[PDB]
């Protein structure tokens, strides 16, 4: 993302806060409105904002050059901030589950994106497709979070649940829909691209990119150079654990059963030692090459009048 | 009405099928979501859902009241019950309550706990899927979507304002003012309990006049305030549900009026004993409420508020039916 893109995007955030905390309306509840301004200011604008900026990039690469006015690029930025409000509601739910922030702040921040959509988009043709997309992505993300939770019982990982089929479903529902599909489908709708076949072709490639993203992330959690990775300690349904269980003989399976998802640092080292023994680094190297090649092929094959450069830009951001 | 109740209840199983049995690659989580809906949504009294059907039947032109349109009103009623189910799942986790209406709180069930947050967000999100299935081709679609999102935002402001009356599990009695109490009841309860069912009935009847919605809101916020004050009164003085508002340190009408009427010695009793777990501390507060004559004060408020609201309903103008607001009044005041 360019300096211009990053700065124009960040310039919108203070307007979003004023919009949601009823600036100019003279509210009967100033103390709780002032608190909500702090909830937004403290939790929404501080990250890398990759999902929000991806919404702007998608719109710029899908729209006709002649329709790329400062006004339309700003609307794309506002949609990007709606994605970042959803991201913030999900990160807040994570902070609450890990332990100023109240439990209902995640519901409140999620609800706030619909107020922003109504303010800026209610008179445009893309309004109902956009609100229906957010509704559907919200429901699917909740299904993904619940599927992830069904891999744990009484504080212990259920290793029988750690299948590649279940892993692929968790990544798709919990992460890929809101992280990869939502920004691109928002860009398409703002560019008045409603063709189901176009949305379907984009979704197919973006779910593939999303799966590589999460597998790379899972690999680096254990084998990256250090934040310090806690997936093993937390008993997470990670690609490493799924492939470990595929490759394990009964003795190796017993090591996973005894030491996976334990608080003792020694147990994390025992699992890392097993991942090394099982050749998960070499397996990841093969997956990375084969997955990159398949995704590059599918992007080159993209039809229905969709631009390739958008998907290559997204892919190159993940693989580098 | 028996017929109205049974008609309404007959819709629920279809809504569960719409949300779980219509994502074929993830059956374990759709089966679980059916159980979340079945536990939290259809048990006990469905007053808000049924009030949506009643409001519609009193707002719509008699000739337009088909079984099909009455069923759409019922589906909107269930969307209100879906919103309520989401709010109470979350509130019970926040307040660490044991039961609601005798049922163990959802978050307390095996292997839920803080996963109740995801279930809250999931149940709330689900009502928009119901709206899309049944209303996407009707003119009322976007107004109804916008009303649900706006009421959710306002209800969250109410819950957060309620929380600003507590610090580290201790009530902040300086926050217990009638103006703060009125604002909590308006945002936290009255919007989703009273405004939402009536505004849904109006939209389904193609009544979009902002002035009509404004006139309805003014009366329904007044009725909503008496409703919660009566509820607060009966928590302490009702004949045994067992009231735990004092133990929980709630910003109740009783606590607010007690602090208004208290001399400095009586204030110190509230400061020492309000929101404490000890049964003797609840007894001390109840005894203070009796000493301060809160029963007589409630009796006077009940009479005066009934007369003021009745006068305000007589003065309602535009097309709004007076009989709807009198019927709601009769249901709350029981006269
Ligand atoms: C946003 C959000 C989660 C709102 C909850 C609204 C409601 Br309704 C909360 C219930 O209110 P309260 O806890 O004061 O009494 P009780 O639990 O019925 O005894
Ligand atoms: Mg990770
Ligand atoms: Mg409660
Ligand atoms: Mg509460
Ligand atoms: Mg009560
Ligand atoms: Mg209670």
């Amino acid at each position: 993302f360019s300096k211009e893109e990053s700065r124009e995007f960040m310039a919108i955030f203070p307007d979003i806060v004023r919009d949601l905390t009823d600036a100019g309306r003279h509210t009967d509840i100033p103390e709780v409105t002032k608190r909500f301004a702090k909830v937004l200011q403290y939790n929404v604008p501080t990250g890398k904002k990759t999902r929000g900026l991806s919404t702007v990039i998608a719109y710029k690469m899908l729209e006709k050059p002649e329709n790329l006015t400062p006004e339309n690029v700003r609307l794309a930025g506002i949609l990007g901030w709606c994605v970042e409000l959803l991201q913030a509601s999900l990160l807040i739910m994570d902070d609450l589950m890990d332990r100023f922030l109240a439990i209902n702040d995640c519901l409140h921040v999620e609800s706030s994106l619909y107020s922003v959509l109504r303010k800026y988009f209610s008179h445009l043709p893309c309004y109902v497709p956009i609100i229906e997309l957010f509704h559907d992505v919200n429901f699917k993300t909740n299904m993904g979070q619940s599927l992830d939770a069904l891999c744990m019982k009484d504080g212990r990982p259920i290793l029988s649940q750690f299948t590649m089929k279940r892993y692929s479903s968790i990544v798709k529902y919990k992460t890929s829909y809101y992280t990869f599909q939502l920004p691109v489908s928002l860009g398409m709708y703002l560019a008045d691209m409603y063709d189901p076949e176009q949305h379907r072709q984009a979704k197919t490639i973006l779910m593939e990119i999303g799966e590589f993203f999460q597998i790379q992330d899972d690999f680096l959690d254990a084998f990256g150079d250090s934040k310090v990775g806690t997936d093993i300690k937390e008993g997470k349904c990670s690609w490493l654990a799924v492939v470990a269980l595929q490759r394990s003989n009964p003795a190796q399976r017993q090591i996973m059963e005894e030491h996976y998802g334990r608080p003792e640092p020694e147990s994390t080292q025992i699992i890392k030692n097993l991942y090394i023994e099982l050749g998960l680094p070499a397996t990841f190297a093969v997956y990375e090459e084969e997955s990159f090649n398949i995704i590059r092929t599918h992007i080159h094959q993209i039809s229905k009048g969709l631009p390739h450069d958008l998907f290559f830009k997204i892919m190159k951001k993940i693989y580098k």
